[PDB]
């Protein structure tokens, strides 16, 4: 168009030569910039090798390099010991914050090991720990990003006050370096297993319910000491972990973040009685490690109430049922479990059943079943912690 | 056995192969900075190429301050380096005098540098730490008012012989300049350390107990070569610090005037004999890595000393007394610890026990008397150091 000012070109502008050139002549000048680096370093290690350092004349390894070595693989194998002989031996002093950043460096240790270490109730480690979380820097970092990185540091303990004690100073730590963002430790805490959850629920390809993240949003509703957390906040999180799973060290595949399953669940199934032997269809709810089951969806009171604590599942073939599975109790073959039931005329007395046989409506509804049966049964000690810790997030208006 | 941390050697440098090397290698590192001034030049060269000169253009380049600039620079990542730099240009005088008034004005110098430099025990430094403290002018000041000055040319480094030659160097000059007050240099540097004390006291939150005027003056009862120093003057200094804190240039809250505790401690504890195995309510006060311990807090002279030399601490369990601890002798077990202590008669004799075993009325005050000595027997070297001046300031010779 007749004009002036419009190159009408290219993204780009018209480069000189010359220009050129000199930026060439300038990215040369710091190659050798970085050349003549190396050779300082390299000049510094001959002067290094030159000095008197003490130790014998012929040896493979150095006497730093060899006493740390054996020192980690005594810590690999009882912490409390290697720390002592690190520590003994003056290759590690002897405060928590010194301890804390080896263990933070964690060269040639097992995460494992770092995490049932962290995780010990003892006054050292309780401080150790601390340390531990104060090397990760989490100021303006989302909770998912603050989650990666510790989570790369180590592997979460099996005990459940272990696993508190963890998710306690992470929770702590994020708060104090992001101000505002969350109304209490509690809030951080259980939200921040809600994205564990999600990472399993997302990641694991045995959950089947892959939350959207308007679902995300609606199940953290009231997470915020009653209130709701910004659906921005919730949605950045959610995206994160959709996009990329929590990677996790020296994986073996059966990580809690990989593994943790929701462990309540409600529908129609159809069991068969304890002494008389008649199939009935009704409404269970999973909750609290129990099975409760009610005649009605509308009734206020269950027909019973199975205690999962020490049962486990077997699938079964029935000849009139389909997709059937039984509840037992492993330990004690050929008696009764401890259930409770009510009675037609409303006396609640104890089940005689020594299996509880049960019939799914699909293949599908099943398989859900026995997952959240399993789910449940397996990590209660932990389902527990956090639903104790839920309490405390609800407030009591 | 153990070895020693700084060890002897006889000089030896078998090393010449790395030495030509190393020569070498500086030999290419200097042809590599040739080829990049060489590059520098072409590209000068380009741009003169580039460059058509209507006139001359007119952007303001000032060489001299941009090598003051440098110079400061260079100072704050390393403060020889950038004390070389400046010399080097023209920009200071190479006397010990010249560098003092440079790190005295201190135009845009990092503080925390100028004292890690004056610190030091290199003949050039020394002479300029004492150039430095003769450019302050302590005539007609107190004790206070001098510190507050001296204190704002520089922060004190961590190491306990830095701090040690820097204050040794300030109390020298206080003195003269001041004659007449102190007795001698020792009683101004030990007075110099109670101010410093006190006002980590008053204005560290982490010390409850805040002393009055009153504890002020007779806890320094004696410094002044053994007499007391004026009443009013005491209560003047502590006046002026409990009104002021020390100002503390670039303060990050973590400076040494406001971090300097006072480890000893006091308190009742129950103590188990030593031939005869009967429990007693005991007064014990831990200064100086000793355990004293008496039978009335009034008391000047003590039931018992326990010297703390060689000497380590552990928790132990008791048939009948709770929250207990005992000293031994971890390097000579089962040997008799060295220790005195008085008789019904009024003898001193030497003590019969193998372990000192101690019952806390708590767990936490067992925690904390434990704390407490063991890092007495781990040792601060400035704490230490201070004891040896108050100890060597004496009434006669
Ligand atoms: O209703 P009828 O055909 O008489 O049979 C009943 C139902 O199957 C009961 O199920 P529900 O309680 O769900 O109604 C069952 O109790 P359980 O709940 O213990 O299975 C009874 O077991 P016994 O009471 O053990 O016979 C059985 O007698
Ligand atoms: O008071 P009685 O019951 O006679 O028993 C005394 C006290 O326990 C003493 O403690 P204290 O000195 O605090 O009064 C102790 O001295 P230690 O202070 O050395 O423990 C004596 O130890 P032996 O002298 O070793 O028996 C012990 O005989």
């Amino acid at each position: 168009m007749g004009h002036h000012h419009h190159h009408h070109g290219s993204p780009e502008d018209l480069s000189l030569e010359e220009r050129e050139e000199l930026l060439d002549i300038r990215r040369r000048k710091k190659e050798l910039i970085d050349d003549i680096e190396r050779l300082k370093y390299e000049i510094a290690e001959v002067m290094t090798e030159i000095d008197n350092l003490t130790s014998v004349e012929e040896s493979k390894y150095t006497q730093r390099n060899a006493q740390i070595a054996m020192g980690r693989k005594k810590f690999n194998m009882d912490p409390k010991k290697g720390i002592q002989f690190l520590i003994e031996n003056d290759l590690l002093q002897s405060s928590p914050e010194d301890v804390a950043q080896f263990l933070y460096k964690g060269e040639g240790l097992n995460k494992t090991v770092i995490g049932d270490y962290l995780g010990e109730r003892d006054d050292f480690n309780i401080k150790v720990l601390q340390a531990f979380v104060e090397l990760h820097e989490f100021a303006d970092l989302n909770l998912v990003q603050a989650l990666r990185q510790f989570l790369w540091s180590f592997r979460l303990p099996g005990e459940a006050q272990k696993i508190d004690r963890m998710m306690e100073a992470f929770a702590s730590r994020y708060c104090l370096c992001n101000p505002g963002v969350f109304q209490s430790t509690d809030t951080c805490y259980v939200l921040s297993f809600a994205i564990i959850m999600l990472n399993t629920s997302l990641h694991n390809h045995n959950v089947r319910d892959k939350p959207t993240a308007e679902r995300f949003i609606t199940m953290n509703r009231g997470i915020n000491e009653g209130g709701d957390l910004p659906e921005e906040l919730l949605r950045n999180l959610y995206e994160s972990i959709k996009n990329e799973p929590f990677k996790i060290p020296e994986d073996d595949g059966n990580d809690l973040t990989y593994t943790f399953f929701n462990p309540d669940r409600e529908g129609w199934l159809l069991k068969l009685g304890g002494r008389v032997k008649t199939w009935k269809r009704r409404w269970f709810i999973l909750t609290d490690n129990c099975l409760y089951y009610f005649e009605y969806t509308t009734d206020k009171e269950p027909r019973g109430i199975i205690p999962l604590e020490n049962l486990s599942i077997r699938e079964v073939e029935d000849p009139r049922k389909p997709n059937c599975f039984e509840l037992y109790n492993p330990s004690h073959k050929g008696q009764v479990i401890k259930a409770c039931k009510t009675e037609a005329d409303g006396r609640v007395v104890e089940g005689n059943h020594v299996v509880y046989r049960i019939s799914a409506p699909s293949p599908e509804e099943k398989e859900e079943w026995m997952k959240s049966i399993k789910a449940s049964i397996s990590r209660d000690p932990f389902y527990d912690m956090l639903a104790t810790r839920k309490r405390r997030i609800a407030n009591k208006k």
